């Protein structure tokens, strides 16, 4: 007694579903006398009491009725009169591919670090299709990109979902963004399609250690350099981004001799002096510099600071004599006093020229480069001149030249 | 004429350096008459005018005089009288191993990430030795540790510096700290030594992706569940530290049908309901959950939420008749009205028991599980009772049971 029909959805009003009169043993000779009607909470079908045909009266949208059910059937009752009887009529609504696939968003972003190995799989969002059956099964295609490809797997129910695969390593320092296009095409007639853009943001990874612009920082300064003066500036380049590019500079393998003399900026890398340079104490400094980032990648270089000799030391004079006593009967050339000179500076700043300032019966006789001898070159007499105030002046050959004066009293004994 | 001596440093006062009288052709017969003296800005040596010997007068510290020079010589002048002459005396001070090595700090810290490959080299700070020669060359020894070893290289000048090498991979999740002891021993007699402790801090690396406690979160709720009620709580474990352990929870591959129904906490991972559940619309929800950390490591699990059927729908009654008109001459059993019942709920909540509330000359005759027929079971007469107000009550078999009342007026025609 029950009867089932099968019509496609989205049929215009008046489309023939079937002949309920012919298909139930109802002769037309008593059709209007039985008043064939259709009772239903949702009025989707009507019956013409003239011929007994079951037609449609409203829009039959399968997605509004059943949704995503595999089978969409409608069960209503038909009422006849004289006598009153019920006729259960089932109507299976067939699904047509009238709805295209849709992604949740037109543009989707994905963050992938540079450390993604070749072959890494990244999950993608599947497209939804309001239809069922073959009109809902999707085929996913990715636009050709030399870095990314697409693999398509199936679930247990047969539904297909895309997954992004990496076929080329990602280098943010070469290309931080990748624009892909994913297209979902269902397997119905006609084949409806939709596209979406995938913005792949290459996340930074600490894979580039710091690199100094110079493997050796060699500079020459003077020892009279004041404290705090700028000596040089080391520079390191880190091609990464953010914390993986911030560089801190610091000294390594250093001692208190150099720690109390120089200062390295932890941010700008400027090398200054916190102490006093002295060419006589140390003429060359070799310091190791460390460049470290957030990823603990270290870079090492050496800095050599040369110091020039400045004429900041005056020649001192050392004298010696036989209790600074001279016999008035001494012969010409008798050693009266011994002179020793030395200058702490090097080069021509250390060479000394000793002079005899004044007019005395003596003369300077050079023996070595630093030892002089004061001999007699005139007559002596206690009752005439009892004492001589001999002044010795030694001047270096630097620029500006410095000198010192050493006066010794030489008594004349009888 | 110049003469050079060679004595070790740190000699007590009165130690014999040499016989300047014997070594310069000076007979003792005229030794005190020449008054042998030593002129020097830094008084380190003296000469006894009785025998002509050159002795020491103060502490001879080679580190205070020359520092770290390879050769430490002292050049002073000797003064003789009658006649006055100069005698240049050179004294080479030999270095003794009287100073032990020293590190810049007793405890040094080093940060090494877990990604350090087997064989990675890490620079160490060398020990300083105030002496020179073999008394300054250091031998570095590291305490045996199954993770670290020591390699020793030489510079161009022959000085030796230690470097730390990694022979076993570092896992912070297994051991975040490593306590090492580095010892520096110089090559002098006696061999002086010093130690230092190296605190190796294993820096964290995002190498542990999130892991869910359950690969499947299956729960069953009721459709009358209010909005905002706690459904379940997903949990992910990240064994890393800091940013590499903070986990965010979010839905993946979801649509507006489920997005408008549930809410996943991005921090606590608690799943709540922002919509109204309906067993008649959908009975099971399958949602994908993503667990992502700072290192972009993803973890995926599925959550299945089942819904129980609640008796929240009352059975509705559909009636039909021949214009609700009855002939008073109708035979017993004539179909007067047609009854159709259906309940949207499932199970026993959907099964319906139709009753005939009141006393009328009619009775309910069941045809199918949902269709009833009201037939005649008594006499009829228009002039006696012209109309009947038949009340139909249909009650479901749920808990609590719900029911509806449908009253139709049936006129008696003559
Ligand atoms: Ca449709
Ligand atoms: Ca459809
Ligand atoms: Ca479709
Ligand atoms: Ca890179
Ligand atoms: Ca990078
Ligand atoms: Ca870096
Ligand atoms: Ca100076
Ligand atoms: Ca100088
Ligand atoms: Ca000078
Ligand atoms: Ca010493
Ligand atoms: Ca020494
Ligand atoms: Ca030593
Ligand atoms: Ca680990
Ligand atoms: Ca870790
Ligand atoms: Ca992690
Ligand atoms: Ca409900
Ligand atoms: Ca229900
Ligand atoms: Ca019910």
């Amino acid at each position: 007694e029950p009867i089932r029909y099968a019509i496609p959805e989205e049929l215009d009003r008046g489309s023939l579903v079937g002949n309920l009169a012919k298909d139930l043993g109802f002769g037309v000779g008593d059709l209007p006398t039985r008043n064939l009607r259709v009772i239903a909470e949702k009025k989707f079908f009507t019956v013409s009491p003239e011929n007994g045909n079951l037609l449609v009266s409203d829009r039959i949208d399968r997605e509004e009725i059943c949704g995503k059910k595999s089978t969409c059937v409608l069960e209503f009752e038909m009422v006849a009169e004289k006598p009153l009887n019920f006729f259960h009529v089932t109507v299976l609504i067939q699904d047509i591919n009238d709805n295209p696939p849709t992604f949740s968003q037109n543009i989707t972003e994905l963050e992938i670090s540079e450390l993604a190995l070749t072959g890494a799989t990244f999950a993608l969002e599947s497209a939804q299709d309001p239809d069922v059956g073959v009109n809902s099964l999707q085929q996913y295609y990715l636009s050709p990109d030399p870095h990314f490809s697409l693999i398509q797997k199936e679930n247990l129910d047969g539904s297909r979902y895309p997954e992004l695969v990496l076929k080329a390593p990602l280098d943010r320092e070469e290309q931080p963004h990748h624009h892909l296009v994913l297209t979902a095409v269902d397997g119905g007639e006609p084949s409806r399609s939709c596209t979406t853009q995938i913005r792949v943001i290459v996340a930074d990874a600490n894979d580039n250690p710091p690199v100094f612009t110079q493997d050796m920082y060699r500079v020459n300064v003077a020892e009279n350099l004041p404290a705090g003066s700028s000596v040089l500036k080391v520079m390191a380049i880190d091609m990464d981004e953010g914390i993986n590019a911030e560089i801190i500079y610091a000294f390594i393998n250093i001692g208190k001799e150099v720690r109390q003399l120089f200062k390295l900026d932890s941010k700008t890398g400027e090398l200054t002096t916190i102490g006093e340079l002295d060419f006589e104490e140390r003429d060359s400094y070799t310091i190791g510099v460390e460049a470290k980032d957030g990823g603990h990648h270290t870079a090492y270089c050496k800095v050599q600071i040369d110091i020039s000799d400045e004429n900041d030391n005056a020649p001192e004079i050392t004298l010696a004599s036989e209790s600074q006593h001279i016999q008035e009967d001494a012969e010409l050339g008798t050693a009266v006093a011994l002179i020793k000179t030395h200058d702490l500076d090097s080069g021509f700043n250390g060479e000394i020229l000793c002079q005899l300032k004044g007019n005395f019966p003596f003369k300077i006789v050079q023996d070595t480069k630093n030892t002089y001898r004061l001999v007699t070159d005139g007559a002596l007499d206690r009752e005439q001149i009892p004492e001589y105030n001999v002044t010795i002046t030694a001047t270096d050959k630097g620029n500006p030249p410095l000198s010192s004066s050493k006066t010794i009293t030489l008594h004349i004994l009888d």
